[PDB]
């Protein structure tokens, strides 16, 4: 499958990011099983990425553009959106299903 984005707080409904601006996001990363293997609350600075230059995986490319300023949620992500066959190895296994919660915090 793809990515499925599924609500937790709506944001304003009508800001959606465009290819070339730069997502500002808090994010938490976990294994399907609910292993948490990566999360910028843990270091306490938001992530920032430029959406369409493929900084991030496929699912988040394709799933924050569903996500409006303010919005939370929880993006479900299939292995060829994500890590794929290969994973990273000690941190992604193989043909791993990753669950995402992102809060969109602002655009720049």
């Amino acid at each position: 499958m793809g990515v499925q984005v599924e609500t937790i707080s709506p944001g304003d409904g009508r800001t959606f990011p465009k290819r070339g601006q730069t997502c500002v996001v808090h994010y938490t990363g976990m294994l399907e099983d609910g292993k948490k293997f990566d999360s910028s609350r843990d270091r306490n600075k938001p992530f920032k990425f430029m959406l369409g230059k493929q900084e991030v995986i496929r699912g988040w490319e394709e799933g924050v553009a569903q996500m409006s300023v303010g919005q939370r949620a929880k993006l479900t992500i299939s292995p060829d959106y994500a890590y794929g066959a290969t994973g990273h190895p000690g941190i992604i296994p193989p043909h791993a299903t990753l669950v995402f919660d992102v809060e969109l915090l602002k655009l720049e």
